[PDB]
C-alpha cells in the first residue's frame, strides 16, 4: 500500500501528474545531511559529499532523506508519495549527522550543483546570518538557469522582526513557508517581507532513514514541495526559464492572507503548470 500524503493533492499535484507529468528528465538536487540512498522508495541518481568522514549516499540524520523523499518518493505499490517520483535525484551532503553546516560547505554544494547542470536546488537549512560567497554563489546558479528553493526559516512570528533565514532571505532564492493540512499558517513559520509562497511543512510524512517512514515538522518540509512543483512545470514546459517557473509558482498561488505571513499564498501546481 502506497500513501498518499495530503501534501500532494493540497498542492494540486495529483492533478499534473495524472496528466501524465512527474518530472522525468528534470535534475533536482537536495543540498542536505545527504538521504539513505538503500531507501527501497527511492532512486538516488548521484550527487556529492563536502562534508568530511561522510559520504553522500548514507545519512546519519534522517532530515535528508525526508526532504528527498517529499520531492521523489517513487511511485508505486509501497512507502510515500513524491511530487515529481521521475526526477533525477541527486544528493549533495553540505550538513553534517547534527544537522550543521559551514558556510564553504553549502558554498561548495550549491557550486557542485550549477556546474553539474542540475535544474532545481533545494535547499532545507538557514542561518541567521549570510555570507558574500554563498549571495554569488546562489546568484549565478539563478542567473544560470538553476531553480534555487530554500526554506523560509521556523523562527515563528515573535514580534514584527522579519525572521526570514539565509539563503531564503536571497532575491534570486524562493523563501518558502509552512501551512498544515487545513492550510493554515503554521505557528512555527517564519515571517517577513522576503517570505515568497508557502506549501505543507507541518505533519509531513515522507521516506526516513532504514527503510521507514516517518512525520515531521518544520519549514525544511514545505521547501521540498515547491522544488518539487518546479520540476513538473519543467517537466511540462522544458523551454521555461527559471525566473518564468518562479513566476508561475506566485502569480498563481491561492491567496491566502497578507504577504507579510504568507507570500502570494498557498502554491497550485496545476494552475502554475497548466
Ligand atoms: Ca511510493
Amino acid at each position: 500500500a502506497q500513501t498518499v500524503p495530503y501534501g500532494i493533492p493540497l498542492i494540486k499535484a495529483d492533478k499534473v501528474q495524472a496528466q501524465g507529468f512527474k518530472g522525468a528528465n528534470v535534475k533536482v538536487a537536495v543540498l542536505d545531511t545527504g538521504i539513505q540512498a538503500s531507501h527501497p522508495d527511492l532512486n538516488v541518481v548521484g550527487g556529492a559529499s563536502f562534508v568530511a568522514g561522510e559520504a553522500y549516499n548514507t545519512d546519519g540524520n534522517g532530515h535528508g532523506t525526508h526532504v528527498a523523499g517529499t520531492v521523489a518518493a517513487l511511485d508505486n505499490t509501497t512507502g510515500v508519495l513524491g511530487v515529481a517520483p521521475s526526477v533525477s535525484l541527486y544528493a549533495v551532503k553540505v550538513l553534517n549527522s547534527s544537522g550543521s553546516g559551514s558556510y564553504s560547505g553549502i558554498v561548495s554544494g550549491i557550486e557542485w550543483a550549477t556546474t553539474n547542470g542540475m535544474d532545481v536546488i533545494n535547499m532545507s537549512l538557514g542561518g541567521a546570518s549570510g555570507s558574500t560567497a554563498m549571495k554569488q554563489a546562489v546568484d549565478n546558479a539563478y542567473a544560470r538557469g538553476v531553480v534555487v528553493v530554500a526554506a523560509a526559516g521556523n523562527s515563528g512570528n515573535s514580534g514584527s522582526t522579519n525572521t526570514i533565514g539565509y539563503p531564503a532571505k536571497y532575491d534570486s532564492v524562493i523563501a518558502v513557508g509552512a501551512v498544515d493540512s487545513n492550510s493554515n499558517r503554521a505557528s512555527f513559520s517564519s515571517v517577513g517581507a522576503e517570505l515568497e509562497v508557502m506549501a505543507p511543512g507541518a505533519g509531513v510524512y515522507s521516506t526516513y532513514p532504514t527503510n521507514t517512514y516517518a512525520t515531521l515538522n518544520g519549514t525544511s518540509m514545505a521547501s521540498p514541495h515547491v522544488a518539487g512543483a518546479a520540476a513538473l512545470i519543467l517537466s511540462k514546459h522544458p523551454n521555461l526559464s527559471a525566473s518564468q517557473v518562479r513566476n508561475r509558482l506566485s502569480s498563481t498561488a491561492t491567496y491566502l492572507g497578507s504577504s507579510f505571513y504568507y507570500g502570494k499564498g498557498l502554491i497550485n501546481v496545476e494552475a502554475a503548470a497548466q
